């Protein structure tokens, strides 16, 4: 998620919109999925 | 003076503050040196 969408913040002067909100979405989804998965250490932490 | 520092700012994540800086004063006295020749312009065709 970090590498490659800041590959396409880097691939800015490609200039086009359709990277900008994929880049906007790609972030804001995965990121969440990433939160999930360190919501999910205390939650698998707790269980133990 | 845009494509040189930009990809400074596209190898942001080469991390140090040493080309920020630097990207910072040489945008700043190349871009002073870009608004230079715009005005050197009306000065030329102010002569003309």
């Amino acid at each position: 998620l970090q590498k490659k969408r800041e590959s396409e913040a880097r691939l800015l002067w490609a200039n086009k919109p359709d990277k900008l909100q994929q880049a906007k979405d790609e972030i804001t989804e995965w990121e969440s999925r990433v939160t999930q998965y360190e919501r999910d250490f205390e939650r698998i932490s707790t269980v133990v």
